[PDB]
């Protein structure tokens, strides 16, 4: 069997009816399908436990997170071999801590809460990775590290600094972090992973055989920036912030690295260095989007590319063929590397 | 009023004897102090709620620290501002959920459980400073974005892209782990923050005024990884494990930078891009440490300074004077520099 846990929050305030309403449902839906478990209700927090055959608690599950009335929905464990069930006599018993009033049950709810709050305070730290891979069924901890080919991506914002000498702090976070949004918004919809921010750049990864959609990714990040770009009010810093972006193919370590209080799990290797030195091109070439050769092949859509130059860094003294993609989003991307050379007097003014 | 919440696991199993004893003495010594509050305990976890005048709480939850009984002691939250008591007619109930049998208890304990063990997963991802904050009383999604001058530490393995070519993918990252836990280590207990893993540098950061700190932590970290070369067994990769280093100052952002469903508390700013560019340089100026004049001359202490070289990168179109520490283990960490040129063999050996 298969046994789930998340939590989830109100959408907005849900009176008595609503509740029992919920549970109600819950439990008639439940016992047809011989699921048993319990759900918890909390100062507008849901905790639920819900547990049988896969099939039916994966579209069981797949139906609560659809469910308007609650949001945030996180799944804390996912169990997938389960042989005994823990909460058998009840396809849903609803228990709902706001009424109570026992009297070792106040302890523990204020402990419940703040356990709670606390962890929607990491979540927020925390890479998305993480949660897909618990949501699978598997403790992050014990995945042993893993030779693997992946597209790294690479991305940063051009001619930051000058966005850092002109605005307020608080400006210069917006700007930084509206950009991160749409980067990480776009490359996750297209099954991509930001694994890691450093100064303004993003690092990301896409499976070794998925460079279309890297691309496709790639250049829909340039797309969302025009549309950010030419509707933002006017004066707005956002008006002339662009990215440069470069990929790279490869072979690299995944795995839990970092010291013993503070590890992520992220990607080591060549790739990881050849994707940020293409990246750093871009200014040089003139080409918001720059990838190695080893992409463009690995790529089976008919992009219309374009060789740029042969060149190379490195550590291994080898030389590699650059390309882009030409069309109207990418000349238009790549022109704003020019424009972004001159934006200090625009940014002096908001 | 301080009201603090705190989890911890057993350091070893505990008796029934030895549970009431811990809440027996508590509860006497929080009696004579007016301290209230909850120890709950469930499963090897304890979680305590502790409120009172705060020199009363600073100083009992001291001991609490010490106490070798339990470990992993995280304070969940601290409010420093509570002008009414949670369990004012209770020094210190202790109750026990492991013996309990109650009927709706039964799913609260569990979920309890799978909170903590799922809260534990998360804290290992979680950068250090997160938690120093909250317990600060704090909470670190409020902080706004300010301007800092920091010292910005960057430090990374010398030819690591020879450990990623010889080694089996489980010893390359022994080696970074190993790597990134002994500068962690030096760097928290010299006062610093270690921020960001990227490939296998370190990124980190010291109070503007503590460019001494700084310096003292990477000759530290130059002494430690000494000792582990020469303490590695026969044959041993860590044999050949050598550092850059490289140090900054200036004014940075501090604050939430990031996408909307993930951010980090870090640092943004130019003096982050000199660090690295100045611990590139390390390999061509055959220095293992070397930092700008800024850093320098903002230090009080009679450090043995020398002058290596006049450059630049960037960006900014200007120069900067690069320094290093002469002493013995500078001397013998950048001859290490060399050693570290040609470790393919050895390394092809493990
Ligand atoms: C907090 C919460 C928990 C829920 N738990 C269950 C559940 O365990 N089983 C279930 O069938 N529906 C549960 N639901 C309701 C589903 O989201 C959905 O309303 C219902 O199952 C779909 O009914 P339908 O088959 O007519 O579409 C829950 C809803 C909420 C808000
Ligand atoms: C889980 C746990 C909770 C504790 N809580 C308290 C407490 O609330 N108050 C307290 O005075 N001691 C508490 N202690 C015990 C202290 O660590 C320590 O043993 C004792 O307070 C020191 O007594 P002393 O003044 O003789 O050194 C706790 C110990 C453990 C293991």
């Amino acid at each position: 069997m298969k046994r789930l846990t998340y939590i989830s929050k109100f959408s907005r305030p849900l009176s008595g009816d609503e509740i029992e309403a919920i549970g109600r449902i819950s439990s008639q839906k439940n016992q047809q399908a011989n699921v048993t478990g319990v759900l918890l209700c909390l100062d507008g927090i849901f905790f639920q436990i819900l547990e049988g055959e896969a099939e039916k608690i994966d579209r069981i599950y797949e139906r609560i997170l659809a469910d308007e009335r609650h949001t945030d929905i996180l799944c804390l464990k996912s169990e997938v071999e389960v042989q005994e069930r823990m909460f058998p006599d009840w396809s849903m018993q609803t228990i709902n801590l706001d009424e109570n009033t026992d009297f070792l049950i106040r302890p523990i709810k204020v402990l419940l809460q703040t356990l709670t709050e606390s962890h929607r305070i990491l979540e927020k730290y925390t890479q998305p990775s993480i949660f897909k891979i618990i949501s699978q069924g598997t403790n992050p901890l014990n995945i042993r590290p893993k030779a693997v080919e992946k597209i790294v991506f690479f991305s940063d914002i051009v001619s930051f600094s000058t966005f850092a000498e002109k605005l307020p702090v608080e400006e210069v976070v917006s700007v930084v972090n509206s950009y991160f949004s749409v980067c990480t918004a776009i490359i996750t919809r297209q099954g991509g992973e930001v694994t890691k921010f450093i100064g303004d750049c993003v690092m990301a990864y896409f499976d070794g055989d998925c460079a279309d959609q890297a691309i496709q990714a790639s250049l829909d990040i340039l797309m969302e920036l025009e549309i950010l770009r030419n509707s933002a009010p006017e004066g707005s810093p956002l008006r002339v912030l662009y990215s440069g972006i470069g990929l790279a193919k490869g072979k690299v370590i995944e795995g839990n690295i970092g010291s013993e209080l503070k590890r992520d799990y992220t990607i080591l290797g060549d790739a990881v260095n050849v994707a940020a030195r293409l990246e750093a091109l871009t200014r040089q070439l003139s080409q918001a989007l720059v990838f190695s050769s080893e992409v463009k092949n690995s790529a089976t859509k008919s992009w219309n590319f374009i060789w740029l130059t042969d060149s190379e860094l490195k550590g291994k003294s080898e030389s590699i063929d650059i390309y882009s993609i030409d069309n109207e989003m990418t000349r238009k991307s790549s022109g704003g590397l020019e424009i972004a050379r001159n934006i200090g007097h625009y940014l002096e003014r908001v």
